[PDB]
């Protein structure tokens, strides 16, 4: 028993993290098969980063203009191109460590671990939810940039978050790995506002099921609800909307807890109603929705990779 | 910007992962060069669980009795030696991926991440505390035993933990990498109870550091203590002691910060008093205690945003 924020075991991603320099600039870049992908604004000066054209300082470079280090070896850049904010470094030599991978692009509610670097170097590795807003709460500091965020599935690595940018209130705005920002941001030094937030209802209702599962149960209670009144108490309470899918997702947590979904909405509309009463849930005071329902069952279940 | 329970980075432990298999009991291994560590209660059958008799049970096995599966590939046992609650098995294998590593007994407060991992094979990795109370709040089925903690500091590998028990109160009890357990327990499954927990003070006061580090000072007044005064109010909400060792850690955090060690602590002091009032420091609603000082240190930057 215990339930724990879990990442998954990074060491298939640890194998691919190399460093990138163009010019006075380093960040961090993924090495799979023969091609590193980083930030695309690798290529700028602080001048550039103003209202950088991409386009315009991508043609001035040259091959040469890129320093690739896998841990003490260099690794020659024979090809480049820019896919959207990424940029595709092709080298020489393929990565004897690429796992099996495939590119995949998340939706607001989804978990994925981040595995920190600087200079190339793997430092930590931490669980984070897109938020609705899409942006993540993230713990990045200078040098971060081009860590990746993934999820594995067997032996299988889908790489969904490639880090960019740091927003004014402290949280991480990125892109896919294809180089389509996640939210309304663009990868320039401007003051770029993360819109007010909400809270992730289903993720919320995933772990009151794990509170469920290991003994925390005052929340219950006899009285059940609609989708259509519960949902009027969401958007009350800026959270957001619960879908029909939602509830069939939540289909494997209440076969394993026998509580249907309907009967564990009318217990989170009692706590958003009447807070807590000064007791915690699975060690919180606050209502958590970084877990999804899939975490959930695969944590109470000891699923491997 | 941002604070994280984070972890290391786990492919240099994944590596040493293995499946021990003893009758019809399996549990995990750590592979290091030629020798696999694993909790001795591997060797015991149903009915040997209460009050093994482990050198008894361990004389009558041979070599081949042990099962040890890298991946897909047996690994052939060709000794075997138990040194306190951990059995070494010797093979004739030594591990290719072996990092660079030391064995080291960690003392309450100190945090450690865990590769949690069931037939030899990693399921996810968390940040733990090791309690006062000499138990860690881990996330652990049947099947976890042999599970390992470690930190990796400067790319040095030190295990410090080992998995081998669950309490009643759902919390988790091990051994070092040397066999010794942590707190009073014992690997049989006789009644056993952690003793009262407390919360890891100077801990608290590291993540109080990390919180206006990434500038938040909300909290904080215009008020100090003494260390004895501090004391003498902590512990009545069951604070454990903080101590002049720990005034000396938090050194290098108060001197980032500008605020004095007994300053934050008369902060502390307010915030034991009143609670939050609605609001949240880095995110949470509740005073956290497993992050330590030098954890912060390792996360945080090291300018503050006044
Ligand atoms: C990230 O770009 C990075 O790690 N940079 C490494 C070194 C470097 C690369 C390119 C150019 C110069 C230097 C960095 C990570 C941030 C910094 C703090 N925490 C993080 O997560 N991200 C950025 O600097 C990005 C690049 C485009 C602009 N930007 C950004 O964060 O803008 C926010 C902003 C800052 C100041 C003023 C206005 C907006
Ligand atoms: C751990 O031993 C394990 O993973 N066992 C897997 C299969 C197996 C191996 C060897 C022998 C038998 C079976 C297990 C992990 C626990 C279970 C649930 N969560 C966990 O972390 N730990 C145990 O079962 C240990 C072994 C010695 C006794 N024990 C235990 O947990 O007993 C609990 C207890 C009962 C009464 C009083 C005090 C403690
Ligand atoms: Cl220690
Ligand atoms: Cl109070
Ligand atoms: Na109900």
């Amino acid at each position: 028993s215990g339930f724990r924020k879990m990442a998954f075991p990074s060491g298939k991603v640890e194998g691919c993290m190399v460093q990138v320099t163009c010019g006075t600039t380093t960040l961090n870049g993924l090495w799979l098969d023969d091609v590193v992908y980083c930030p695309r604004h690798v290529i700028c000066t602080s001048e550039d980063m103003l209202n950088p054209n991409y386009e315009d300082l991508l043609i001035r470079k040259s091959n040469h203009n890129f320093l690739v280090q896998a841990g003490n070896v260099q690794l020659r850049v024979i090809g480049h191109s820019m896919q959207n904010c990424v940029l595709k470094l092709k080298v020489d030599t393929a990565n004897p460590k690429t796992p099996k991978y495939k590119f995949v692009r998340i939706q607001p509610g989804q978990t994925f671990s981040v595995l920190a670097c600087y200079n190339g170097s793997p430092s930590g590795v931490y669980q984070c939810a897109m938020r609705p807003n899409f942006t993540i709460k993230g713990s990045f500091l200078n040098g971060s940039c081009g860590s990746v965020g993934f999820n594995i599935d067997y032996d299988c690595v889908s790489f969904c978050y490639m880090h960019h940018m740091e927003l004014p209130t402290g949280v991480h705005a990125g892109t896919d790995l294809e180089g389509n920002f996640y939210g309304p941001f663009v990868d320039r030094q401007t003051a770029q506002a993360a819109g007010t937030d909400t809270t992730i209802t289903v993720n919320v209702l995933a772990w009151l099921y794990a509170a469920v599962i290991n003994g925390d149960r005052w929340f219950l209670n006899r009285f059940t609800t609609t989708l259509n009144d519960f949902n009027l108490v969401a958007m009350k309470y800026n959270y957001e909307p619960l879908t029909q899918d939602h509830v069939d997702i939540l289909g494997p947590l209440s076969a394993q807890t026998g509580i249907a979904v309907l009967d564990m909405c009318a217990s989170l509309k009692e706590l958003l109603q009447n807070g807590m009463n000064g007791r915690t849930i699975l060690g919180s005071a606050l209502l958590e929705d970084e877990f999804t329902p899939f975490d959930v069952v695969r944590q109470c279940s000891g699923v491997t990779f």
